[PDB]
């Protein structure tokens, strides 16, 4: 909501109260995606201030609070900034952030990140590119320099954060992305690479030196129709853990696909399937696994802009002989979100 | 504070900072409620949707910083996320929400929550249907679908929160309340049953399946005159502790008893005085223990809608012979809010 | 900025958006400030109500999110609340008001705190007067009661926190300020003493029942020229630490001096170079060792009111071999803000 627009800088504060439940059998713990309250909330504010007649400024920080925690010891679990950055646009010439934002690999993962509730399953956060990280320095350029609507790209600087765990870790790296669009029709690529900190490289599960990532995506998206596909690859980049005896790190390679269809009638339905599958290679001791697999079906109803409701069912292909103990079972989100 | 009302949405941004301290002897841990700093703040937003000539849509959250604790280790103790929720409202049908918020029995309860600083003793967080709770769905209908004026009801289901402490967790449930008001007169009824985990029920303190609470109120405000009167019973509910060793659980049974009394001056004082009894039966070990007893004095001074001040003297009626180690002690608040 | 003001209450939301990043050599872990991301979010109200023509009520609080943490287990880490107090105001008497707030002698020290990033070295939180710090009660009186226009001065109590960490606690305490400023010249004097707890006692470092602190500053401030000194002693109060195996407490006794200049070009760059020199004096098994010892360059570049970014480097005249341990690398910062 823009709640100050005076002498020109303006403020958005905006957020949302997610009330939120999820069904699945019985402790849900060998399920999809758990079971029991997931009710949270969200803040955050952008801000963008006319310099002069071509520079602009602005700010942007958003924050996560569970819903479903006591007020007791467990009050923080999941608690978290989601974002955090500052920067410049000028003109023709592109835009300059920095702060914690996402990965440029996330240009080409949106796509299919269109879900009621679940997918994007491969935009894990703190994960080099492929969703929000701290320490991106971003170039952006719109209609390449305003010459070829449609056209965009970006460059990214992901400088190292030694962090406690190795799943938080990385080191520095450079990324990219282009992307086209035309008439409702659109092709992304982006890919990065980046170095392992010695904590990552210690690790029993992946092996080298340089984590990669890219992926491809096309769409369709006007008439009411969305529909959208994305193929990705991985190196040394995606996390993976035992789930009995915590051994932990990165699959030394994944094939990943996502494909995305949905409906939205002028009345407010929108129906969605799609379909996700991940699987892991060359993972030491195992050989192959799959992460992912799944079909999901569900739908959002839009009151308006501010309320909506949703289900979210995930029919879980992956089986309880998984070698990594991935669990099995299905899960079904019922929601209902205020946002202003 | 309302800051944004355009287009059908409107979204009130609220909170407050208390400055506040608490006066009790030496150590003030054998007193009612300690002693030392116990500053602090809330910040919160409750936004509303006209979606049509009915129907209405909202969510709202609440959120209290200490201000009490310092910048290193300790910064985020006693920090939470009060409320979460979103929901809708139907013309003359009524209102669902759903996310964290207050239990039916609150509904009862609310009648001698009244104090400058303390009182509402029996309105434990995270405690079933008598405070805030994770995971309640509530339906409330106001004046009997528009009816009977002054009278409504409400049915709720909280379910099931398997926490890491027994304290925090509880089993699937159901709850209600009636309350009907005529001419400053009002009275209430609210009960809720719910099942215990198997953690709840591994403890020393507590025996049984099933935790119920019932409270009822009566009251008389208006002519700037409030009175009301609380009795309420427990079984397996209210959460009761050792002092020494912690051993923890709940109480067999309590009876619970609140007394209010306050008049509002037209320059703006507002005298105060309460009685509060609260008594555990059947506790193993202990047999009858006194939880609460204690009367109260004191006055809130309103400057205007936004400012205020107060003073809570609690004449604290434990004795130091108490088998559970309630401290006996007694407990100046004085108090200095400002809240938009 | 100015959100809402309606009716006699006006209520300021403000915050910013800081894209940090510091440069230091090797680990950062032997340099001034440390080393990789820094970025960082404040978010903060302040209310003002028109109680009377005279009578003013007030309240304030602040927060700092960190944005160089992930997602996951370390979330928190330096996340706090800054500030949060309430208190009046009454025409030609003064102020008074309660919470966490800044301590006296920061009116002193204040005058040098005017680094792009780094300074102030000598005003540590949760340290007496010389900082925020949780507890206090201040008054303080505007030009002298009306009476002569330049003229300021405060008088504040500090009460006890026995917080877990000697670092973090303190006895009560009391503490005061004068200040006088004309044509661009001020002048300021302040002194606080407090009783320190047992267990600031019991630390191996630091001997004596009364903490004190003192500074005086002297300051020029017109024409776009930016001057100030500080000069300031303490006793038993500044925080010391072995780097190695962490012995803790306080110093016996230190000397504090600030150096700052500046200069406001009108196109918005503003160079600045300062000097810092703290020295600890009878450290028990150490004897005398600097705490503080450099030199600083940098830049502001003020785009607007809500946008800047700047240049700050550490030239650390300390040398590695520090009797504490203290880093002896140097450190830049290079920062973007955005701010509301
Ligand atoms: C198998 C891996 C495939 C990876 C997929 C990466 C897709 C990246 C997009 C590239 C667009 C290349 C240029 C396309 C745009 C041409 C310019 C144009 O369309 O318009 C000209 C007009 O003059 C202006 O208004
Ligand atoms: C000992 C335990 C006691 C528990 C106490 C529970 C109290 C719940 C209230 C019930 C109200 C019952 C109906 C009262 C309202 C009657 C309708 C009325 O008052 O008005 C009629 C008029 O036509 C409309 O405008
Ligand atoms: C070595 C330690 C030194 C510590 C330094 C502490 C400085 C504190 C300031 C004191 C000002 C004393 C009074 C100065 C103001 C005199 C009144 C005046 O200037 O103006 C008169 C006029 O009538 C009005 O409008
Ligand atoms: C007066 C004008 C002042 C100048 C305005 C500056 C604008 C700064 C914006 C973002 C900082 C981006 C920093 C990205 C740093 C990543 C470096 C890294 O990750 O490690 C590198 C390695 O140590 C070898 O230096
Ligand atoms: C302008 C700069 C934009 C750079 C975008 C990177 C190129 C498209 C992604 C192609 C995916 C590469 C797949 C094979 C990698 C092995
Ligand atoms: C059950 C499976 C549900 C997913 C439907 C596949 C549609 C995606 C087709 C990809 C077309 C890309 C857009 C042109
Ligand atoms: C397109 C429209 C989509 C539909 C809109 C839905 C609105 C959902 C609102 C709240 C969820 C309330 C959930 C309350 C669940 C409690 C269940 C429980 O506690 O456990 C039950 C047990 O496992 C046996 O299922
Ligand atoms: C319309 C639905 C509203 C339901 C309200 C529950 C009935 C009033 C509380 C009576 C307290 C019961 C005390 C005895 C219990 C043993
Ligand atoms: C000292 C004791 C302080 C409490 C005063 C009792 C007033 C409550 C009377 C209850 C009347 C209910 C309203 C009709
Ligand atoms: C109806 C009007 C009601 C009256 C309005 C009151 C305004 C209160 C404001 C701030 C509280 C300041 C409290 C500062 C307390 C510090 C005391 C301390 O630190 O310890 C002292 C020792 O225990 C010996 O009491
Ligand atoms: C009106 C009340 C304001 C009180 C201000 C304290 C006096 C100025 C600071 C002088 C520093 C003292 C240095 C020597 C101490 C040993
Ligand atoms: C390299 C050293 C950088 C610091 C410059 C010293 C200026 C401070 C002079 C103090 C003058 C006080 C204002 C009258």
């Amino acid at each position: 909501a823009e709640i100050y627009n005076k002498d020109g800088n303006k403020v958005d504060l905006y957020g949302k109260a997610v009330g939120l439940h999820y069904f699945s059998k019985g402790n849900g713990e060998n399920s999809y995606g758990g079971n029991g309250d997931m009710t949270y909330a969200r803040l955050g504010f952008k801000g963008e201030t006319q310099i002069n007649s071509d520079l602009t400024g602005y700010g942007q920080w958003e924050y996560n609070f569970q819903g479903n925690n006591s007020e007791g010891a467990d009050a923080q679990t999941g608690n978290k900034t989601r974002l955090a950055f500052a920067g410049l646009k000028y003109a023709d010439v592109g835009s300059f952030d920095y702060g914690r934002n996402y990965g440029v690999v996330y240009d080409a993962l949106g796509y299919t990140d269109m879900l009621p509730e679940f997918g994007g399953d491969t935009a894990y956060s703190d994960d080099f590119f492929v969703g929000r990280v701290g320490g991106v320095a971003t170039y952006r350029n719109s209609n390449f320099f305003g010459l070829v609507d449609g056209l965009n790209f970006a460059v990214q600087y992901l400088g190292k954060n030694e962090r406690d765990t190795a799943r938080r870790s990385n080191g520095d790296g450079v990324g990219g992305s282009i992307s086209y669009e035309y008439e409702g029709f659109g092709i992304v690529g982006a890919y990065g690479a980046a170095d392992r900190t010695n904590l990552q490289e210690a690790q029993p599960l992946g092996n080298g030196k340089k984590a990669e990532q890219w992926a491809t995506g096309l769409k369709y998206d006007a008439n009411n129709i969305y529909l959208a596909a994305n193929y990705g690859e991985t190196r040394n980049a995606t996390p993976i853990t035992n789930k009995f005896t915590n051994t932990s790190g990165f699959a030394n390679k994944t094939q990943d696909v996502l494909l995305v269809a949905q409906y939205q009638f002028d009345f407010g339905l929108r129906p969605s399937i799609a379909y996700t599958k991940s699987k892991a290679k060359d993972v030491e001791g195992i050989g192959d696994v799959d992460l992912v697999n799944y079909f999901e079906v569900g739908a959002t109803y839009y009151f308006n802009k501010n309320m909506s409701t949703y289900v979210d069912y995930i029919i879980n292909q992956i089986d309880s002989d998984n070698k990594l103990g991935v669990g099995s079972d299905d899960t079904v989100a019922v929601g209902i979100v205020y946002q202003f």
